[PDB]
């Protein structure tokens, strides 16, 4: 396959998108999007927030999952029903019926925003997949392999696409290329990505 252990489900979230986006807005009304600072001192171009019991954040110049939003000093908003349902349906179709995320990181891309190449290794159990849902403007996703120098492959992720990153692919280096400007009827001028994680012990 494209990436061993990954399951791409194009347009899987297409019908759910309008509701998901309403729920992104609701979460953000409580824990606002913010551009976090990397441990290296750089302000991320991607803006982020979280919902669920745990939320990914930079903290004391490292990263961690925290039950509290350090910007509001309140818990991250509860996981919306629409998020919970979509993630479970996707995980199940992909062969991970027991996947129980307790964190959802919500990434917002304005034109030009990108993610540099990296691995997702902050979770306690790397056998749990990550479920990724793309909404709005299309992005070029790049992913390599288990080594930083593995050859990259590229794939366009479009509105409604869901990828379940399990098995070996769960540990691949990956990133997102600078978002091209455009219009989408539901998000207007941005892309959102939801990544569901099992972050608790
Ligand atoms: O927030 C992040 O760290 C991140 O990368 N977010 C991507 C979606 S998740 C893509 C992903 C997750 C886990 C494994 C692999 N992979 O092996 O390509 C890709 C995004 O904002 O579009
Ligand atoms: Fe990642």
């Amino acid at each position: 396959p494209l990436a061993a252990g990954a399951v791409i489900l194009r347009r899987f979230a297409f019908n759910a998108a309008e509701q998901l986006i309403r729920d992104i807005n609701d979460v953000a009304s409580q824990s606002p999007f913010r551009q976090m600072v990397t441990p290296g001192g750089y302000t991320m171009s991607v803006a982020m927030t979280n919902c669920g019991h745990l939320g990914w954040t930079t903290h004391r110049q490292g990263y961690l999952y925290s039950p509290i939003d350090p910007q509001t000093n309140k818990p991250w908003p509860a996981m919306p029903q629409s998020f919970h349902n979509l993630c479970q349906r996707a995980a199940t179709a992909a062969g991970y019926p027991d996947f129980q995320p307790d964190a959802c990181l919500i990434n917002r891309y304005a034109p030009g925003a990108k993610l540099s190449l990296h691995q997702d290794k902050d979770e306690p159990d790397l056998r749990a997949p990550i479920v990724s849902v793309s909404l709005g403007l299309p992005a070029i996703f790049q992913f390599g392999g288990l080594k930083r120098n593995d050859p990259l492959k590229r794939l366009l992720l479009e509105h409604g696409d869901v990828v379940v990153w399990g098995g070996e692919s769960r540990l691949f280096y990956h990133g997102i290329q600078p978002l091209k400007a455009g219009f989408h009827p539901l998000t207007i001028d941005c892309r959102y990505n939801l990544t569901f994680r099992q972050a608790g012990k």
